[PDB]
């Protein structure tokens, strides 16, 4: 039995989380990777997979066949090249009725309330390489919010494409053992839960509400027989950010301390009239400042004088570059930049979603059918993927098979 | 039962959203994001694609028919070429009369009395990661503001153009359903409402008068036993900015305090005649300092002088870069940019739109039927959008099904 969380060590870890004690330019990138999206992305496009899968290839042939009959009852040699536009347009249109309303169902059930966060586990694996795996069994959310009719009321129009009638069953359907599986997992905050590990016959222990919840390592920490560190990016750190923590607040301790324009030896304010205003400080006793010998027969044979600035600014200028280093080296961060581009796009890499989201998406969430994603899957945008998805979907390489007649 | 909003460091937090304590460039680019209208174009493009998706085929096709019907009493070989140029004409002012009647029913119903407004929104999240709900029942403004007519007195002309009758009735009644939904609901204000924390059996609640009103969570807090810290974009920044205040006035309260040209130790006016200026001044007790000991027994025996003004206009150009560093990583901000530029152009990204207005149009507001936008969709003119979704849309389709006869 030794402590994990509750340790004022880990707590002083913990803290770097938030910006209470020490806090820089380098830290911003910080809660860049702690920005979600990227797994409501991963979810998001591989249900678009699911629903794009799962088709069938006769149905949409009869469904070109109906669509010419409808159009030669509204309209011989120039018909040849009138079938190809009309159905270059009929793919046109078929890609855009899908998308529409893949569009509209798919980010319905996409901004659900998902008490499962990624940025409740990015920050917790970069804290301490520990994860709590809580398995909250509360799932009477997904089918309150959304029961039935939802993929039904939008579907109703003239031509009766069978495809979407085949199509948003399975998507729907498929979506209620989604984000069944993401909220029956759960991750909580920090400050009012704890993590145990029993040094004899090794083993972790979570806690939460008087109970050992599952857990998963990734990161396990060096445990000596005087103190605990983890393996971790903050922690590789954290002396050195307690270090200008402390040089920043000694360089103020020492820029209030010398605020006297002189020195002795014995032996609402900040705007207003400033005549008034030299008046209300020049009696204040900020102004003298006479120092003092403990005995009263203890003499002074000399003085000096040194007031001294001590390289703040310099000191928390290096660590930004020191917390920019890291966290480009232990998380893929490769910085999307312009010629002499000071940083303006931060951006995951192909590796570090299988170093975040692939060990999120697959230990602590159960979610088996679902993959990661490339590079152009996560930077493009997330309705200009759906299109990309398309131009290597089964369903137009069944079309543009349907492309040459 | 502890307190959220009304607590002093809290308030303290959120008076820092407005300018009021300290303030630097960096925080200029704070409005940026809070400006509202991109709301405008969520409700805007959403309610264009509702406009044009419930069109039919077969109301153009015949409509071409009697345009034709209308064109031969007016104008044999040479006719190929003349109906390819007039139905390329009656394309043209297709795009022409959708586009001015949509540009004045829409704009007309836009910008309405909102009472939800994206500018109350998102301060809110940015402050504490927490949003309070309140669903006024109040919605008898959208009969009053538009009855009928709008549509119909700017098409009421000669060619009796029923796409125009068939979709601008159906977009008219479509917009009531949206207008009513954003004006259900309400976003308040800060210093009159609260919100608060039970610890015990945790949950969060919201007050207006008296009431425990409805509310989101995005970000939990880090509640410890002696305070409450939220994970938020400007808490994360927060004694940063409190440093930088600190220092700023205590770099006044030296200069204040050392006006003095000469040091002694004990033992209208903005412009004007200068030499009466001199007169005014110098018998006033501003210029004179001579420092005391307090004992008339204890004496000094050696005296310094050391003026000093910390590093202030320093310590405020790296804060300006640290909200500039945090406010484009934790809400994603591409600066669109020439060649060194100074950050000319700061718009929305692909991702910070479903990281703001992607949980403010589905989760907060419920706004269902409506979608997000693109990159090009959101930086684009609102009328360069009005074609941008014509090059897209499924009349203009149908149009260009058309195109090839």
């Amino acid at each position: 039995a030794i402590p994990v969380h509750p340790t004022p060590a880990s707590v002083r870890l913990f803290e770097i989380l938030q910006g209470k004690y020490a806090y820089v330019q380098g830290q911003t990138i910080y809660a860049n990777l702690r920005n979600p999206g990227v797994f409501s992305r991963q979810v998001f496009t591989h249900l678009f997979k699911r629903a794009i899968s799962h088709c069938t290839y006769d149905d949409v042939l009869h469904d070109w066949n109906k669509f010419e009959a409808c159009i030669q009852k509204r309209w011989d040699s120039c018909a040849s090249r009138f079938r190809e536009s009309t159905f270059e347009s009929w793919s046109t249109t078929m890609k855009l009725t899908v998308r529409d309303l893949l569009t509209t169902n798919i980010y319905r059930v996409l901004h659900s309330r998902s008490v499962l966060s990624y940025e409740r586990y990015v920050d917790w694996i970069c804290a301490t390489g520990m994860v709590p795996a809580v398995k909250k069994p509360i799932t009477q959310e997904l089918h309150s919010k959304i029961k039935s009719l939802r993929d039904r009321c939008v579907c109703r129009e003239l031509g009766h494409e069978r495809t979407i009638r085949s199509i948003g069953t399975e998507l729907y359907e498929a979506t209620k053992e989604i984000i069944e599986s993401l909220n029956s997992t759960f991750i909580p905050q920090f400050t009012e839960v704890t993590i145990e590990y029993l040094p004899r016959s090794d083993e972790y222990v979570a806690y939460y509400c008087g109970r050992r919840i599952r857990l998963h390592v990734l990161f396990p920490p060096a445990i000596f027989a005087g103190t605990v560190t983890f393996d971790s990016p903050v922690q590789r750190l954290y002396q050195n950010i307690f270090m200008c923590y402390r040089t920043l607040e000694h360089a103020k301790i020492c820029q209030l301390l010398n605020t006297a324009p002189l020195k002795a030896i014995v032996g609402d304010i900040l705007t207003g009239s400033t005549a008034s205003a030299i008046e209300k400080l020049f009696n204040s006793p900020s102004a003298s400042l006479g120092a003092r010998v403990s005995g009263h027969n203890e003499s002074i044979l000399n003085s000096f004088v040194s007031q001294y600035i001590p390289p703040s600014r310099e000191m928390t200028k290096d660590l930004t570059e020191l917390w920019e280093s890291e966290l480009f080296n232990t998380f893929k961060l490769t910085p999307v930049v312009d010629n002499q581009g000071q940083r303006l796009y931060v951006r995951y890499s192909s590796d570090t979603i299988s170093i975040l989201l692939g060990p999120f998406t697959y230990l602590v969430a159960e979610l088996s059918p679902v993959e990661l994603v490339t590079d152009v899957y996560a930077t493009l945008g997330i309705v200009e993927i759906i299109d990309e998805l398309y131009r290597s979907s089964r369903l137009a390489i069944y079309i543009e098979d349907l492309g040459r007649k």
